């Protein structure tokens, strides 16, 4: 009612150990959200037409041309790792947990309050705020997930990851069908390459409302909302890594001669002629038996084009990955393609009490050594006559296409029906938990943006929105634009998502990898002087597992 | 009550289908309605007379002298193809269904809000906006049918086509009896025909007044209203157009000689004398049986006089027509009688972003093959001596009265017992749904503005109006006028209509006409950059029928 | 086995229809000539995701 609380705040997470090491992870996240009246209460269908920046001849990857529908209403998402644990929790999970099930969740909207902005434009302008005692928020659950999918985290625009600071939903808009045409080109490229926007293909049309499609809610302070319990169906994530490679698969070679002494370079040799050995290969013509050529059961990882752009009906995109490099080769310096790059702000991990707007960014380099080295890779002249020459290997040295900054293994693939991987890991916090699956007959094995797709059902998404509070002037048949009381409204939204974990067991004789706070990383986890806070993102698959 | 909402917004149509093809429509309607304060709190007695404008001979059909009743009530309309369906849900109809059943309705009106403006008359004089929390909005349900069926949308005059745009209501007012003489005359017609006003029969007289006829219902924030379910009673709407005139009833004759090649000129012929020929014709004096001649069973359509006024006791009034013509002849160049205009604006079609006070109108021209082309008319003398002479026959090119642009098709009527006609087709967005049957002896064999007449019983209609919100200073015995605090509401308004629909089966090798998107009509279904909204009429008998 | 659609969208779909150019692919000739010009099946749009 009017002096009633219509809900509790809860950012407690629970862990519930059950039986045969299986805990049941109940995370609670509750956040004060703020919302302002539309800019606009129309639909808008608007075009972003960058072409001046593409009309530079080599500049095709900076594309932004499409078309949207802009809505006046807002998207509440609280899809991301850091909306439901901290620091703390994840190196629970990570530190103790083997697997992850994502089992549930649940959302409601409670304490509404909307207030109506009155300006006394005195001497020094002022502004009286009141309370709107019958004004209404509106709130739409899209639970048959009739509207297009819109993860607000890959835009950072989630709720915020800390408990103490208020937060916003984002407007929502969604793609609306263009066609386009962009003719790659370079620096000093003779002409203009063709650029165009071609428009709509009127069979590919689909404008979409709220409105029309999804009962609506409106709530006055005394009200209050609840989404029910939504069930995920989803495979389980891994919290683990592999680390083993091709080269390590099986029965290593029996070694004849063993080091006598310690020391680095006291090696153990197999003692037995590389062309006299006993064991199986796939090269047919051949009598050398090694550790590259032996054979193994299958392929672990692949190769795929790299900085590769494709098109289609909308302009070039670039061609995905599942997993990048690093290690023994790459670092930050060592930087290759498949590694995902996170920009965010203050409500996600860039420090609070930062000046500056560029974004805070992180390139994730994993831990399942499921990728490649292109600099490692050569193709041979089947004959395989050893110190091979010069014309029977094709070296990611030697240039395609006369271009002397390509190589074969920039167009190369090697996926085919021996290729084995392993879906993404977990991005703490600023990554995605769960993914709508393609409405497509055949369907992708993973999503390079979340590690749990559910497929036959997702929870649907929740629009929230001021309803209009008019002036005593309203006239319907005016070409102009109505006109509307200031206000805006605060209300709490409180979530629960549930997971079922399986605790660790040590299976070496030597330890594992944990998450630890240390003297070097210690002040990422506590406010400064100022009350300013930052979110350093961690990693997940901390423990390695055997692949074979 | 005051934080608490009572009632649900919907604007969802859900389609529900049934047994042996058999659909259940069930459109939901649901808008904000904006409402002020009366001009005055009473009923007022008005006389228009344009006297002027017909004072110029030839121009009488600008007639517009009336009384009327106009009353502090207004009219909550919903009853317009546009309030309850979007270009969607139409072409699912339209495309798919071969009849449909009007079956109930039902409204409600909820999440009710009274403020009053203050104005805080500064330099830059300011206007408080202030919610009068025991302030009444006043609600009257005339489901007895008491007051005289006003359709607003013979005027343009119903809720918004829009469900995210907020509306209005009409200022309800009523005919009151008045006597008035015109006599026709034309450009340069000697002297000053009479056109007077007589006044009114005071056995014709009916004054009512809402208070005095139907309970009122005073509802605060808190409070919330309902019709209950009405259920109509009405003669099924069909879905398609009959295509057949008299000349295409029946058997063909029978063709002795066949083309023999492919060819548009290469036709085939009947062997037989016109004046030899079998078979049965209505021309007992002749042996000539042709195509025009032969017998048919009734006649498809009537001939009815054009641009006939015909006058009463209350001036000239333009004769109705069951159906117009176009087709071959007529487009909106082969302009004629019969077929509707609809004017309108903003919150029904015309382009929202449109600046310019110019309705938006259309000419609909209907599918049905059911009219007349009067220019192929003829009469002939009885002796029918073939090479018909100038005088043994009337041609809709000799005139009448000596009257060069009458001539005898503008004052004939084939209407009789051999007539066969089609209801009127349904008008979307723009047209009406239902009418309430005349309280005659005798009733019309249709309404030209609603495939749905019900006879027995209609839903009544609603008013609505802000109570009086007196000030401190009120002298009810003083000649003066009441003065009231500026009040106005804002009421959610939710309707339900629920049809019947039964789908269509495919007779014939070939394809059906569909209501389909194309590239030169696409950008009507979608909003601009600006928001702008446009609703293009649609047709709604696509698919034909054999009539016979 | 068959199931109806279901319009989600305010714009109407794109429907098959016979007009004025395509109708005399769907009746015989004079000479009774006939003929079966080909159509195409997944005219509506579905959303991807």
């Amino acid at each position: 009612g009017v002096g009633i609380s219509t809900g509790t705040f809860n950012n407690q997470t629970e862990f519930k150990f059950l039986e045969n090491g299986w805990v049941e992870i109940t995370a609670n996240s509750s956040r004060l959200v703020h919302l302002n009246m539309p800019e606009s209460e129309n639909y808008r269908r608007v075009v972003v037409n960058n072409m001046d920046k593409t009309a530079v001849n080599g500049n095709m990857a900076l594309d932004d041309i499409h078309a949207q529908i802009v809505t006046p209403w807002s998207l509440v998402d609280a899809n991301a790792w850091g909306v439901w644990f901290n620091p703390g929790d994840w190196q629970l999970i990570v530190n103790t947990m083997s697997e992850l099930h994502l089992v549930s969740f649940e959302q409601e909207i409670f304490n509404v309050v909307l207030k109506t902005v009155s300006e006394s434009a005195t001497q020094p302008p002022t502004k009286v705020y009141n309370n709107d005692l019958t004004a209404s928020l509106m709130v739409a659950l899209d639970s048959n997930n009739t509207m297009p999918f819109t993860p607000a985290a890959m835009r950072s625009e989630t709720l915020g990851f800390y408990p103490w600071k208020p937060t916003i939903p984002t407007p929502w808009r969604y793609y609306f069908q263009w066609d386009r045409t962009l003719i790659p080109s370079h620096t000093g490229t003779s002409g203009t390459p063709t650029n165009i926007y071609h428009g709509t293909d009127p069979d590919d049309v689909q404008f979409y409302t709220i409105e029309n499609s999804v009962p609506v809610h409106l709530l006055r302070t005394g009200d209050e909302f609840a989404t029910g319990t939504f069930f995920f169906d989803c495979k389980p994530c891994r919290l683990t890594h592999t680390w083993q490679t091709n080269r390590a698969l099986g029965l290593p070679p029996f070694l004849n001669s063993l080091p006598q002494s310690e020391g680095a370079t006291n090696f153990g040799d197999i003692g037995v002629q590389q062309d006299k050995r006993r064991g199986v290969t796939q090269m047919g013509n051949t009598n050398y038996i090694t550790e590259a050529t032996i054979m193994r059961p299958a392929e672990v990882g692949y190769s795929a084009p790299y900085y590769s752009f494709e098109a289609s009906t909308q302009g070039p995109f670039k061609t995905p990955i599942a997993a990048g490099r690093g290690g023994a080769q790459t670092d930050e310096n060592q930087a290759a393609d498949g590694n995902p790059r996170y920009a965010f702000g203050r409500q996600h991990g860039q420090k609070t009490t930062t000046t500056g707007e560029t974004p805070e960014r992180f390139t994730y380099i994993a831990h399942q050594d499921t990728g490649r080295y292109p600099e490692g890779d050569w193709i041979q002249n089947i004959n395989f006559n050893l110190p091979v020459t010069n014309d029977n290997v094709l070296l990611p040295t030697d240039p395609i296409g006369g271009k002397t900054g390509i190589n074969y293994t920039n167009i190369f693939n090697t996926y085919g029906p021996l290729t084995a991987l392993n879906n993404v890991p977990p991005v703490y916090p600023n990554g995605q938990i769960w993914d709508k699956e393609f409405d497509t007959d055949l369907k992708p094995r993973l999503h390079v943006n979340a590690p749990f797709v559910c497929q036959n059902n997702c929870p649907g998404q929740l629009f929230v929105k001021v309803a209009p509070n008019l002036t005593n002037e309203y006239d319907p048949d005016a070409s102009a634009n109505m006109s509307r009381i200031v206000t805006y409204s605060d209300f709490w939204w409180k979530g629960k998502l549930v997971f079922k974990a399986k605790l660790r067991a040590s299976h070496t004789w030597n330890p594992i990898q944990q998450m630890s706070i240390n003297v070097d990383n210690q002040f990422n986890y506590v406010p400064s002087n100022i009350g300013g806070m930052k979110i350093v993102y961690e990693k997940s698959q901390l423990a390695p597992r055997k692949l074979y």
